[PDB]
């Protein structure tokens, strides 16, 4: 095996492919006139091909991952990156620069299990970084209901839809992809929704998508990223949206963001409740803790429904605010013992519930 | 005790006094003739700042919870006039149509320094001190059982500040001239003190006033006034750890130097950090191997013309001291493969590092 690339070259494919000793190398093929880079963890596995222009001859081995990305990138910027295998070791020579990694038997690196695609659609990039981006926030983190720690990913019509909740506070965002589609859904691990993620650089190249029984892969020019899929049961996000909620309260995001913020310093901080007081286009946010500190704030809102007050979680609201990045929002309202549904006050692609607390 | 201050003259003063006995989590605030005065402390070291209240203000102090007021002032918007006035045992904070209302502790139970005389003085821009701190800092130790190691020796020899720092097995040195006749003395600044006192200089025109006693330093600099306690104990001579002839002199490229030790860095031995250096005719050559025989070898183009000689050390020393430098050339003075390396800026001999040998 040997192959010549330029450093640029071999940069983002590590990063991607990069996260038993074996899941620290990565798997080099040197076939058919390309470098593959495949890295996993047997939860899910990235495959980089890179094209050989320069002179190269065929074999496969594997490398620890962290020292061959980390001698690559220590290398100068543009230059010749020549390997070669030479008996257990692994050769990298950049000028007068020289480097003998151990190596690994590419015999004994680890593949997913064969599968057959069920579902398959094609959507840009940035349809998909949205859909993730707009619900990533409210997964669940190493939470005994295993299915929390993971995205929804559902089909239905023409839509690709996301869903993620930690069992408090529900995320959702649908899209229209123009591709009729069948009624189906799967859970994606939380981490390889985070590699999905950093696969995406929005750009032109369109993403695949291909979900069997128990995989999901998506492909993106000289990407291949496949995932088991999470086996369990979802709920059903239509369950907690609220029914009728007729009072809605629009806002400058970030003044309601930094409103709320202020307030959050006075807010009890293991359980972080703030109370609000909704009266003709006006708001009012009061928070107190245990040592019977107090923060109120009031701001100028549009709103022209009957008066209430509401109490909940601000941290779950800030990390709403946080993740909307638009210029003003919707707080959906219905009574103090209710949800509050928030989107952007342009958009119902996205919607987000918080639930109510007695303070 | 009443006042309205604009949210910009108060940020920074908050941020330089902010950094389980509760009261030390505290700020003292003190409204007394035209001034507001904001002290933080935790019994080692003080800050006080001082503000001008131009604005109506009535006299008064109380102490209230630091991060808080801070996070306070900060999350209101830009051109905020913040009025604070104390009510019973609250403080309460206005702006716009934003309140708070913040618990307190008495103003006499925040615990004062000792009052101590100054002893040796001198003034000093801004600059020569951030140098002098920059320089050396890195090289200190951090909870080194030899306790005068955890902290940096401001020296005063002729006109010449000098700053030391070592953790026993690297040490730097800076000295830079201040223009005044000074008294030789020696003292030592806590570690803390040290990250404070740099903190402190950002980043202008005003001068730095320092003052020592026989177990305090204080810095004044605009509105700041910096109070540490220094530590006991005998300090290492640098004169004796600087080599007394390192004859072998080489001269290379700092960036390429650097890059080419973090590359060999990277195969060798995780803890103990281990390469070689071998210097012949304007050639040195950096090897490194782990437990698991990885090796890593790098050549590089040096000026170079003294005897053939080899020599191990702890790269992260080295590179520690390679990121310290900000310069385009440096000088390695070697002596043979037992004993230190002395490192220097080739343009400056301002500043010098010492490595031992491994
Ligand atoms: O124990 C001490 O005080 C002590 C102080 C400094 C050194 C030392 C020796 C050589 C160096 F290159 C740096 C530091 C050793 C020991
Ligand atoms: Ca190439
Ligand atoms: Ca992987
Ligand atoms: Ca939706
Ligand atoms: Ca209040
Ligand atoms: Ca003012
Ligand atoms: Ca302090
Ligand atoms: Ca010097
Ligand atoms: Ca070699
Ligand atoms: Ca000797
Ligand atoms: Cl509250």
């Amino acid at each position: 095996m040997k192959f010549t690339v330029e450093r640029e070259h071999l940069l983002k494919p590590l990063q991607q492919v990069s996260g038993l000793p074996i899941l620290g190398n990565l798997l080099l093929q040197v076939a058919d006139g390309t470098l593959s880079l495949t890295g996993t963890d047997l939860e899910m596995e990235m495959v980089a091909r890179v094209a050989l222009v320069q002179p190269h001859e065929p074999g496969a081995t594997t490398v620890p991952a962290r020292k061959f990305f980390d001698i690559c990138r220590g290398l100068p910027e543009g230059a010749e990156i020549a390997v070669q295998l030479e008996g257990e070791r692994m050769l990298v020579r950049s000028g007068r620069s020289r480097f003998s990694l151990s190596t690994l038997p590419a015999a004994d690196f680890p593949n997913l299990d064969d599968w057959q695609s069920e579902v398959e659609f094609t959507l840009p990039q940035a349809t998909m970084k949205r859909l993730i981006e707009a619900t990533q926030f409210s997964m669940a983190h190493q939470d005994v209901r295993y299915y929390l720690n993971g995205m929804l990913f559902e089909t239905e019509g023409e839509e690709l839809r996301t869903v993620a909740t930690d069992g408090h506070r529900l995320a959702v965002c649908s899209m229209p992809i123009g591709q009729s589609l069948p009624s189906h859904s799967v859970i994606v691990p939380r981490k390889g929704v985070i590699e999905l993620m950093r696969m995406l650089d929005g750009g032109d190249n369109p993403l695949r998508v291909q979900i069997g029984s128990n995989n999901i892969r998506a492909h993106v020019g000289d990407f291949i990223f496949t995932s088991k899929l999470v086996d369990g049961r979802f709920p059903d996000y239509r369950r907690v949206l609220p029914k009728n909620p007729d009072k809605h309260l629009e806002a400058g995001c970030d003044l309601l963001k930094q409103a709320f913020a202020r307030a959050a310093i006075l807010s009890n901080e293991k359980f972080r409740g703030v109370r609000l007081y909704v009266s003709e286009n006006q708001l009012k946010i009061t928070a107190n803790n245990p040592e019977q500190e107090e923060a109120e704030e009031i701001l100028d809102v549009t709103y022209s429904g009957a008066e209430m007050e509401i109490g909940f979680n601000v941290s779950y609201v800030l990390d709403v605010l946080n993740a909307l990045k638009c210029e003003n929002v919707r707080m959906m309202l219905t009574d103090s013992v209710s949800s509050v549904q928030i989107e952007d006050a342009a958009s119902q692609s996205a919607a987000y519930v918080v639930m109510p607390m007695r303070l």
